[PDB]
């Protein structure tokens, strides 16, 4: 069975567990414990293909031991969640594409780029300044709520159809 490695990255509170625990189990969570980091697996189909989705949802201290970036470098995709009300979750975006890049030794690496809590009115983040930044980046935009579950599929799905193109190189 065709098996896809995906890590979801971003910022404390941006909503990874959440996203993570929509698409596997169709639920909001108001409460994910922080310090819980682990792999999760999903059999999807997708555009006909059924394939397990092995997601590691990252969380806990940031640090980096060698341990640390192995975990990192078994992804074969990164879905880089920020949220759309902290500004500073868009900012840490740059050092994830340095981390991935480095862990990774390439600049061609599939990436979605993913601008959560859509739901909430207390926007701080402009969509066309994200729109803008995935252009730079040669990557999808994907607005979701992992509360409505808007965009969640998409993010998830448009990041195996980024491995499929990267695969085909
Ligand atoms: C609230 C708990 C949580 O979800 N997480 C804690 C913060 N974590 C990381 N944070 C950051 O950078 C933050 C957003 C901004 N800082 C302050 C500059 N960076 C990372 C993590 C986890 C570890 N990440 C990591 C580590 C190694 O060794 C290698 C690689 C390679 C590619 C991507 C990340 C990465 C870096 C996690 C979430
Ligand atoms: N309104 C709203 N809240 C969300 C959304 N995603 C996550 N949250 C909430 O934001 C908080 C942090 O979520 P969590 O998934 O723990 O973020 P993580 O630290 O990135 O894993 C939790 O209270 C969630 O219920 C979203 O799309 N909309
Ligand atoms: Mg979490």
């Amino acid at each position: 069975m065709t098996e896809y490695k995906l890590v979801v990255v971003g910022a404390c509170g941006v909503g990874k567990s959440a996203l993570t625990i929509q698409l596997i189990q169709n639920h909001f969570v108001d409460e994910y414990d922080p310090t819980i980091e682990d792999s999760y697996r999903k059999q999807v189909v997708i555009d006909g293909e059924t394939s397990l989705l092995d997601i590691l949802d990252t969380a806990g201290q940031e640090e980096y031991s060698a341990m640390r970036d192995q975990y990192m470098r078994t992804g074969e995709g990164f879905l880089l969640v920020f949220a759309i009300n902290n500004t500073k979750s868009f900012e840490d975006i740059h050092h994830y594409r340095e981390q991935i890049k480095r862990v990774k030794d390439s600049e061609d690496v599939p990436m979605v780029l993913v601008g959560n809590k859509s739901d909430l009115p207390s926007r701080t983040v402009d969509t066309k300044q994200a729109q803008d930044l995935a252009r730079s980046y040669g990557i999808p935009f994907i607005e979701t709520s992992a509360k409505t579950r808007q965009g969640v599929d998409d993010a998830f799905y448009t990041l195996v159809r980024e491995i499929r193109k990267h695969k085909e190189k």
